[PDB]
């Protein structure tokens, strides 16, 4: 047995990968492998990848996060504890695993969602 978690990132995370470089290892290794890719431009958002009939495609993951808090009405103390809320595509979830790991048995898009791509660039 080895790692493999949903809520561990460090298992499902790796890094900073273009277009080209995302898919020279993600080029379609099993049945069905999704990768986490590391966004830049965006100033804290995170870019998912996922492998299917041997394609790549790439999903932008918003994490509203607001740090600040906001009362929804005119005249209100501001509270203290307040749950993050994450946004992927056109669909909301609780967090990144929680988007994970309901995806990680049903269709996100065009495919389900299944272990996580090898971790270096060569099958052993």
């Amino acid at each position: 047995g080895a790692m493999g978690d949903s809520e561990e990132r460090s298992s499902w995370y790796w890094g900073r990968l273009s277009r080209q470089e995302a898919v020279a290892l993600l080029q379609g290794q099993r049945h069905g492998v999704f990768l986490v890719r590391d966004s830049s431009t965006s100033p804290g958002d995170y870019v998912l990848s996922v492998s299917e009939n041997s394609r790549v495609s790439h999903y932008i993951i918003n994490s509203s996060g607001p740090r600040p808090p906001v009362p929804p009405s005119p005249a209100q103390p501001p509270p203290g504890v307040s749950p993050s809320r994450l946004r992927i595509g056109d669909q909301e979830f609780d967090s990144l695993p929680a988007l994970l790991e309901f995806y990680k048995i049903h269709y996100l898009d065009t495919t389900t969602l299944i272990e996580p791509v090898s971790r270096s660039r060569q099958g052993r």
